[PDB]
């Protein structure tokens, strides 16, 4: 269905084949090669034999890449920093996945430009996706940088397509990496992410693949899309888009791996951490052959879809020639090793990037990371604190992430947080795990369901060998399946008045952004919905961002009606009126608006912000709004924090909050092209979620907290008067509230 033809193929004596074990598409140079190169059609070749005629540490690889792209004399690139793995710019997703979910969905619908075009970046990303095979199968990762060239080519402005990206991809591995040409092949396979699809690549080499080069031609189809949608890879419906995007991944660790051929990836990227982890457990040595055969005979097999890793180990077995007890005696140890190396990285990039533990979306993961790293050091038999391990990773990764040793603190209490209360939450657990399998073999069944299984672990905190060693006693079966981290892990994602009667009249004219002083108006009656009365223009602020609505009167034919709820529906703005027979359309009315409510309601507003830096820095940077409201004579400030806000940490944040409205700091609002503001003050802007449009509205105080906001603010701290705090409490794990009064 789709045509992948290019210059280089055509040019260069390439031959399209369908590959003779799996039917799929596949280019070539060599003309005795049958198969697309990809298990299980090929095998691993490179396990005790480098791909790459030279070793390249991750540091090395990582440059390499970057500054090839970065120098390229025909197709110069910018580098672009590597964004968090937390993604502040959206909602949609818990974590960075691919680096293309750095660019999605604003750079790609062209609501935002790209940081530049065509850029490089090698972007750390998170999956759980394969949780379970790590350690398992020698190759898979919950961390893993994946590194990319994309060039966004918008209607009108071409950068570069498919013929450039082939001929980038294949110049990069046979001229900066030595790679043998004829044993590259570019598989034809469709792929998608994070919204998007298109025909992509696999480039394939030695049995790894090395590279995916997706051609993203594609995005999500809308409810009842008609005739023509295309139906791709995972996810199924899509439609065409005007913009088509070179979305490359080149796995930093696979290419790593491929020049150094030990018998796992881990091995060659974990080796700081796994050998330490040997050493204090006592792991001696086992036969290399029972690593190298699994990793080969794992490249063929997938466990996070079939539940058949008993066959795997039968498979490994016969070929050392050793039982699977035997094989399992002396693996075991290493998978839980290279589980615990990973793990600790993953978690080193999540705390560090603002993931604070909790039992919601990516803290949810976090926490299940920490609970399983846990409990594979207690089967190693190894007494030590995690917080150690993660302590390497900090020590190893801080020069090129500076980020890790400025976090380092606040990520080793976390963990070391985690760790203490967990040994408490396994005490509760297993008593209330007991008497509810007690209950059930009692009256009931005794067997114990896989989604019981699953409910035990996010209800009780408890995982699924703890539960069968207290199962065995009384009421016995345990089943875990071999997939049961991956479908914990899935838990994580889990989720005024009318319109059409307001979309065909213009946008209403926000003259609170103008002059938030503003507090008498005219304007012209435009509709009359019900009791809602629509205006060209009003200084009137409808409710939104924590701010409640202004109040007040309109004033027509000298009669006076009040304004008792302000709200927005799309950007058309909604008066409800005590009087709305007395509005009729056309008519020009007086607005006067509750002056003590707006000013009660700036003063809070502002006086959050003057909060939100002052949390901040007495805190950590992993502070974060998880909400926020404010009234006239109080406001509350929901923040993602670890620990309770102590008394004295409390008197801390007053003290500076009071501090920054006695300096009378400017407050300043513009707007800017949102690619722009983030470039120049970062994510922080999204403090109150992600806000929609090609431009956003940031509103600064000085030297002190910046964030796009939409509300009305005070043009300086001292207006604020003094603030108080009244009270911290905890709403739920990982979120601290702090209500506070502002004004004297
Ligand atoms: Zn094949």
């Amino acid at each position: 269905e789709f045509i992948m033809k290019t210059r280089m193929f055509e040019e260069e004596g390439w031959i399209r084949k369908k590959c003779k074990v799996c039917g799929k598409p596949f280019w070539t140079l060599d003309p005795d090669r049958e198969t697309c190169g990809d298990p299980p059609c090929d095998e691993y070749q490179f396990i005790g034999k480098p791909g790459i005629p030279r070793k390249y540490t991750l540091d090395e690889m990582r440059e390499k890449f970057l500054r090839f792209f970065e120098k390229h004399e025909i197709y110069p690139h910018g580098r672009v920093k590597r964004y968090p793995v937390l993604p502040r710019w959206r909602d949609d997703v818990l974590l960075v996945g691919a680096s293309i979910m750095d660019f999605q969905p604003w750079v790609i619908s062209g609501e935002a430009d790209p940081p530049a075009n065509p850029l490089v970046i090698s972007q750390p990303s998170i999956r759980f996706t394969d949780i379970d095979n790590v350690g398992i199968t020698g190759r898979h990762f919950t961390i893993f940088e994946m590194m990319a060239h994309h060039a966004f080519n918008y209607p009108g402005k071409p950068i570069y397509w498919m013929d450039e990206t082939v001929e980038l991809a294949f110049e990069f591995f046979t001229k900066e990496l030595k790679m043998k040409p004829e044993d590259i092949t570019f598989k034809e396979n469709p792929w998608a992410g994070g919204g998007n699809a298109g025909p992509a690549f696999e480039v394939l080499y030695r049995g790894l693949e090395v590279a995916t080069l997706v051609f993203m031609q594609y995005k999500k189809a809308p409810e009842n899309a008609p005739q023509d949608q295309v139906v791709v890879i995972k996810g199924e419906k899509y439609i065409p888009m005007e913009t088509k995007v070179v979305d490359t991944g080149y796995g930093l660790e696979r290419l790593v791996w491929m020049s150094q051929g030990t018998p796992t990836a881990y091995d060659a990227v974990l080796g700081y951490v796994v050998e330490p982890l040997k050493k204090m457990a006592g792991i001696e040595k086992i036969d290399e052959k029972i690593l190298m055969e699994n990793s080969r005979l794992a490249g063929m097999f997938d466990i996070e879809d079939l539940g058949d890793l008993r066959y795997l180990r039968e498979q490994v077995a016969k070929r050392v020639g050793i039982t699977v007890e035997e094989l399992e005696k002396a693996i075991r140890p290493y998978e839980l090793i290279y589980a615990i190396a990973d793990h600790t990285k993953a978690l080193t990039f999540m705390l560090a990037d603002g993931v604070v533990p909790s039992n919601v979306k990516a803290g949810y993961l976090a926490r299940l990371l920490i609970r399983k790293s846990i409990r594979h050091l207690r089967e190693l038999g190894l007494e030590v604190p995690l917080s150690e391990i993660v302590a390497l990773h900090i020590k190893e990764l801080h020069k090129t992430f500076p980020e890790f040793k400025e976090m380092e603190d606040i990520i080793l209490e976390m963990i070391e947080l985690e760790e203490k209360k967990y040994a408490e939450t396994l005490r509760r657990g297993s008593d209330l795990v007991r008497r509810e399998i007690a209950k059930l073999k009692k009256k009931g069944i005794k067997e114990i369901p896989v989604e019981k299984l699953v409910t035990f672990y996010e209800s009780h905190g408890l995982t699924p060998e703890i539960v069968k060693e207290i199962a065995e006693k009384e009421g016995v079966k345990v089943n875990i399946p071999d997939n049961f981290y991956s479908m914990v892990a899935k838990e994580a994602e889990r989720t005024l008045v009318d319109f059409e009667l307001l979309k065909d009249l213009p946008d209403t004219r926000r003259l609170y952004y103008e002059d938030p002083f503003m507090k008498e108006f005219d304007a012209k009656v435009l509709r009359v919905i019900k009791d809602w009365v629509i205006l060209d223009a009003t200084a009137f602020y409808p409710e939104g961002g924590g701010q409640p609505y202004d109040t007040g009167v309109l004033i027509v034919n000298g009669r006076e009606v009040k304004v008792t709820n302000v709200q927005k529906v799309g950007k058309v703005i909604i008066h409800k009126v005590e009087d709305p027979g007395a509005f009729k359309e056309g008519m020009i009315v007086h607005g006067k608006i509750d002056w003590k409510r707006r000013i009660q309601h700036m003063r809070h507003h502002t006086g959050t912000h003057v909060l939100m830096g002052a949390l901040v820095r007495v805190l950590g940077r992993h502070v974060w709004q998880a909400g926020s409201q404010l009234t006239t004579d109080w406001a509350r400030l929901d923040i993602s924090h670890y620990k309770r806000i102590s008394e004295e940490e409390l008197k801390e944040i007053e003290m500076l909050a009071n501090r920054i409205v006695m300096e009378d700091r400017k407050v300043t609002w513009e707007w800017l092209p949102r690619t722009t503001a983030e470039q120049k003050y970062g994510f922080r802007l999204y403090q109150g979620g992600v806000v929609p449009g090609r431009e956003i509205r940031v509103v600064k105080i000085e030297d002190w907290d910046v964030q796009a906001c939409g509300g009305t603010h005070l043009p300086s701290t001292g207006l604020v008067g003094p603030i108080k705090i009244l009270r911290t409490e905890r709403i739920q794990d990982g979120v601290e509230r702090i209500i506070f009064a502002c004004g004297e």
